[PDB]
């Protein structure tokens, strides 16, 4: 259905649990559809 393939990455999968932060609110541009540590980072500043 909608598992298959994530839009972050390990290291945004961990931040993101510490962080709490949600992918789907967040922009990002790595593969079509995924945000990276610059995305999160960005986006950590913009909230």
């Amino acid at each position: 259905g909608s598992q298959n393939n994530d839009a972050l990455s390990p290291a945004i999968r961990r931040l993101l649990a510490e962080w709490n932060l949600d992918a789907s609110a967040i922009k990002g541009t790595g593969v079509g559809g995924r945000l990276t540590r610059e995305d999160v980072e960005k986006h950590l500043a913009k909230a």
